Order: C-alpha cells, then sequence, then structure tokens
C-alpha cells in the first residue's frame, strides 16, 4: 500500500445530520480497504469548481489514506455510492 488521497464532493444544501451520515458511510466504505480514520479533513463552505456549475458551493471532504494502486478504482466507485455525493476524484501521493 502507498500514500493516497481521495476527494469527495457533497451537496452543500444537505443538513448537518445528512452530511454526518454521508461521512460515516464514506468511512465504512474506506475501512473495507484496510483504511483507517486518522487523517480526515472537511471544508463545509468549499466552492468546488466542479460543483459551483450547478450548486452554490460544493463541500470538500478529504481522506488521507493508504492503499494499493489496484484498489484505486474500487475506492472511487464505493465513494460514489451515496446520493449525498456529487463527485469523487482521486490522486496518488508521495510516501
Amino acid at each position: 500500500s502507498k500514500t493516497f488521497e481521495v476527494n469527495i464532493v457533497l451537496n452543500p444544501n444537505l443538513d448537518q445530520k445528512q452530511l454526518a451520515q454521508a461521512k460515516e458511510l464514506a468511512i465504512k466504505a474506506l475501512k473495507q480497504y484496510g483504511i483507517g480514520v486518522e487523517k480526515i479533513k472537511l471544508i463545509g463552505n468549499a466552492k468546488t469548481v466542479e460543483a459551483v456549475e450547478k450548486l452554490k458551493q460544493g463541500i470538500l471532504l478529504v481522506y488521507q489514506i493508504e492503499a494499493p494502486a489496484d484498489r484505486v478504482n474500487d475506492l472511487a466507485r464505493e465513494l460514489r455510492i451515496l446520493d449525498a455525493v456529487r463527485r469523487v476524484e482521486t490522486t496518488y501521493a508521495a510516501d
């Protein structure tokens, strides 16, 4: 496994409860890849460029994770399973 970053974009019109639930569910997905919960960031007023096209802002939820390259596609898929989520992007990071 290598250092890896995932970026989840959520509808900014969601309740704090709904967002919290989406976060928990996202974690429950990630855990299935052996991913922990040690380094997590969220910006609740993020104006994601891929969101503001239709939305007001576009909430930026980020996990700093460790995963093999093979599971990158699977990570992206599961993170998109939610209705709260509008978009997921991925990238590799240095160790």
